[PDB]
């Protein structure tokens, strides 16, 4: 069939917070999820017309020393469009994670298994699942570098062969 | 499915049209039907990213006194793109309704039963079931107040904290 | 029906505790559960007359350096009346926590799963489970970002539209 | 199989249009507004002669088929007037498009033919061919149109009046073709 | 096995012979088949390591006028290694075709169904089931513009990100 | 049948050549002469690559074939000498045709090796692979050859020693082409 199941695990996001600019509020990671942003959905996206998101994951990576204060809330609105960027807003998504910048976390987001589109159009809502939003909390101490991984597996279909 | 199902009844619209200036085709109610414009129905959407409209009725409850002249057409456009807004336009509709402006009617429109977006995008076709017109026939003799009522039955999803 | 089941995790309260402040027995926390507390159930609630809630539990998250000394006690009354902040009425209560600054845990509490009032009233014991009470366990030698979330369940009737 | 000097055309579907739609509908052929003291008696309320044209649905219909019938036609006469207005009205089909008689005796001769007081609605239920009409114009409209409908005042108004005349059409298109004005 | 099974037709090769430089025996088209020179494949063995071929045929579409002279024969050589081009190499394996050069051909070849490697190593053995040779038989008398295209079929497996 | 611009081409059996050929035989793999005191412990008498170019009639019928099974390999050691020499040898068929190994053990330690005297003749039944090889040379020879037969003195031997190795092959040759060198 033209459905075919992939999956793998990739960097969405690297950000790097030097010492005493992660005021509490500041936004260290806003990504909007498409398949350009995954390289083996990259290409699997640039050989396929349409994609569902059977599962999603996110993993906050944030390298930084035990002595480091302050920490991050991190979110995936399933809203492309909305811009909010407030911790209540991150907070309200299902799956939203608050932790230390020196201790990893996981977000289990909630979102709409619709099927969307691999190339990009008028309409966000229809290309891509959401955005990760990434903030400050507090006040580091060190210099924090943040790697956001997202494990995701989909399922696509009407083949093609597109361009950027 | 961590689906929740709301109802109610909630009035869309309140018009105070006064005496003589119900002309013939005056647009006396243009409502976009979005969840923001009902009032319990907005915090829910406020509260919640996506919606499915499951039961959709308008009842038209003018208040006024049974000797006044002329009368209303009112009906639900299912496109909220659509700008036409003439006595046309809504008989071709199906649920439309005609009456004198002392007589209360309900509006049993053809709405789409798909998943619409809570918030605002570039494409009202994903946001919103259609739009509800409700025009002058002829010309009116006394102030007429017209309340359009809408009974809503919703189901919500993807929790969220939305702003207006 | 009129019952709809909502869920979600979101942030009660945020405290900052500066170097050598958090005496043994001071008070960080103390935030009597409300529906207003909580940013998708303060919608919920506001659109709903009693609320009744099925899960309770409180993740602490303390964000500073592990060279912090000092700890901290977390509890939840279930008492909204109860104005006792000491170590022993937290510790009696079912599900409290003793940690290290830099350990973040979770409390599960235990509370009578009565059918409350989502609008405030005279008596508190009719409209909130309880309070959270996060209180110091010896001297931080550094400054402590503490983050208290609330991962709830509710159940909502009685529908209506309340103002704050 | 050799190759030839040409091949034949293998375009096979060519020219297998669909031939025959059922439309049906309603819609207001006409509105009138009267103010007091002009509608005397003979006063020409409404003056239309049905044709697809009339009609929105079914003039965009005919402008893709050539021929149709009117399998029903039936009118409606709504006037949304109060009921404390004086005077009435006549409403007929003349199965003639060319007749031009505007008298109350030429309508009432009619079959289905309402008199009615201005705060009465009526349903004119009309006597039309049931052959086939052409979409499109020509020099004689007796091939193009089943009638007209005429709407007329019995007696001097009190008030403002305001009338719509609506049809119930029912027509069967036939012959395929793209019509252009 | 989270085997993705791709399939599609695609052009590996395009050549244009010119009037008079056609000579019997002159290799019109010769192709190593490696998922690299397929499209869709390309980029399907750009995020995979590793293929199986389960559907392997090729379809000469040469467009030149029917008043023409001279054919080609085409041919598929099971092993990428060897590097004989001559009508006796291709007259020998099976599947191969000749034809006038107006005329539409297909070769159903005779290739290994064993796990390949998208990239390329020391023995050619191992990532490539043949090559593909077309050559000319006589002179041909118009200017020629022969297409190979592949109906192909594979099974991709150990996901990667590999290079060009 | 009308005249065309060119008539389709009529060449239907071709790319229909046989694709499968059981062929059997058995050959001298190798023949060595030993003078009296040159077979000291651990000395190489023979050392063959099995490949289809060692047997002539398999070379050439692997020279129109593509792909090599080994359905049956058996080696004989046949010396010719008299029971009154001194010394012996092993004997074994190492299923690595890249391992250079030559060692009264590393043979030993393959299935089927044979230790025996100068004046015994031995049957090494090997363990090869039975899946396909390629008749034509390449980079890699572990896809080209099922191994080597190493034979070693074990002992000095006392007099001359002639010995030839042989080897019953039986092969099953697969996907028709024309090789050529
Ligand atoms: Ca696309
Ligand atoms: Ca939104
Ligand atoms: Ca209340
Ligand atoms: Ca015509
Ligand atoms: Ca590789
Ligand atoms: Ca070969």
């Amino acid at each position: 069939t033209n459905d075919v199941h992939l999956s793998g695990m990739s960097r969405i996001s690297q950000a790097v917070l030097p010492a005493g600019t992660g005021t509490d509020g500041y936004v260290v990671v806003d990504a909007t999820i498409v398949p350009d942003l995954l390289p083996r959905l990259g290409h699997a996206a640039r050989i396929f017309q349409r994609y569902a998101v059977e599962t999603l994951e996110f993993e906050i990576q944030p390298m930084c020393p035990a002595n480091t204060g302050g920490g991050y809330v991190a979110g995936f609105l399933p809203d492309p469009t909305d811009n909010d960027h407030t911790f209540d807003a991150l907070q309200a998504t299902r799956g939203a994670v608050v932790a230390k910048w020196w201790e990893s976390r996981t977000v289990r987001p909630q979102y709409t298994r619709t099927l969307l589109w691999t190339s990009s159009g008028k309409e966000q809502r229809l290309t891509s699942p959401g955005r990760l939003i990434l903030l400050c909390v507090g006040n580091n101490t060190d210099v924090v570098n943040v790697s956001v991984l997202c494990r995701w597996s989909v399922r696509l279909s009407v083949p093609s062969l597109e361009t950027p």
